[PDB]
């Protein structure tokens, strides 16, 4: 067993264009990297107040074979993502958020990647 | 943040058809239902020694909106699918998995359906 | 050729979960068994009344492999699924039906298996 | 009650191109349209000889609001599509099988439209 | 590089079926068949005015592996198609759209193939 | 009409990671910008020389909503990604390539967005 974490992926628009705002459990927007010590799995649930119509599509990363990250599940609604670590590989990796939208076929990224460790 | 807990579903073939062996961490098979006190997750990973492509396309629920479970994740290869717990919805509930394979166009399902359990 | 025989699968919520009433051509609720004894189709119309937006993603069998039904196809729409047996292979077999639902991301099975016979 | 009709369809290659080749239960090529009296299904089965790597993708009509077919099914592997006449509309139809190939992106046509009747 | 063509596939229903009207640029009606002298894209861009929830599924031909049109690129909304030609094979090809439509499980087929020439 | 422009898209891997090294038509490595002026495509060839599976799933911008580019088509083996711009939005705006893998279920991204521009 592990660890279930659960954050809460906002994303609103400014001028057009989308804003990624995290909350953690108790509504406190999101401070630093995740730090992993146990294996588990790291739950992001879409509260897309876009009007966009944004669904999760996956999740991406530069360093895809690094091991950190061992597979990402995703609901049939794209509404969760989730980041599944099974074998606890030490070291750190960032990725981004893959969504669709419904005004367009371009897909959305979320800007700043967001980094996992593991020491 | 809740429990991440991992079952292995083994299957394999006896007299032509399929059989679930579940396993817990310590390559235990399974004894009795599942109960959950945190919210959390529950990671399925899928261990195919069929011969016949077997690939999670999600778990099925007699009584799909009693709230029990709250979502099902699923990976691109079918790989693994997780159970997810948001709001500790207190009952029981029961499900199978349901599977693809490339033999023919039948889905699978696991026979005796898994029990999770909120006191 | 053979027999194509017409099932609607009328589904409707009790106590929040769904119902599922067979009925044949002339309206009435289904009883028993299928016998078949022709090779041929059976095909099953999705009648959903739960306004949970069910479709039909397949049908399940947990012994898929009896060759008693040799395909399974499935409309666009998922509102049509039909068995073929193509070999007529004596035997009996057990199935439930898969479908998807748009209020959540669980599987739905319908909890009765129906049972198809050839002597 | 109804019909269920099955009809090969076999898909060779000359001269790099596709020749599509229907034979009816006894293995006979197929001549002339198909007269439907019965409300039934017809079951297109693929016999695939070309390579290419040939999956149905679904069945193409010029005029497919005239309710002479009322509905499409496919098999999950592609090697099955079926026509539906669940309510016996009078006239006369035509067709054309639409399959995907493993070797270009291009989707493959039949090219003699087949014909369906009703008196 | 090349030339980047479009041109707009305007679909409305006479006598309750779908006709097809092919815009340039400049608003013309198109008239006779593509002479591509140059590689190049050949972007199609539907303009649904059914009220039947046509999309673009793919590009239909029955000589598919005459390397006229390399590859189909289509978008996720099925509102654009394009044919690519990268290699500049000489000859001519025929081609129809594909579409699916959200009044019934059938494709619809554009009736007059389009014609692609290279000298 | 327009401009159709080609890109080849190579991915090796060294230590383990995906390199993207772009090249254009002349097999020059791609330097630079690309300033585009007339409407049109720029169409994206993979060569995949990773061994693992990488296919095109879509191209992901941080401002999605800027116009710039207007769609984004992909061919059905994902070995194509077509960038369109059918209303030449002045501006800049950045892009990177999301891709899937075969060796696991994390989603690829090129590292180095790529930059169009209109003055
Ligand atoms: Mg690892
Ligand atoms: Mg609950
Ligand atoms: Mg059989
Ligand atoms: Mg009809
Ligand atoms: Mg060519
Ligand atoms: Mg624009």
């Amino acid at each position: 067993q592990g660890l279930a974490q659960f954050i809460k992926v906002n994303v609103t628009l400014e001028n057009g264009e989308p804003v990624f705002i995290y909350t953690d459990a108790n509504g406190q927007v999101c401070q630093g990297d995740i730090t992993v010590t146990q294996a588990g799995t790291i739950t992001y649930l879409l509260n897309d107040q876009t009007l966009k119509g944004l669904k999760f599509v996956g999740v991406g990363f530069v360093t895809p074979f690094d091991g950190i990250i061992d597979a990402v599940t995703i609901s049939s609604d794209g509404m969760l993502v989730q980041l599944v670590d099974l074998d606890k590989t030490p070291g750190t990796t960032k990725f981004q958020f893959v969504l669709s939208n419904t005004a367009n076929t371009l897909l959305v990224l979320s800007p700043a990647p967001q980094i996992i460790n593991r020491p």
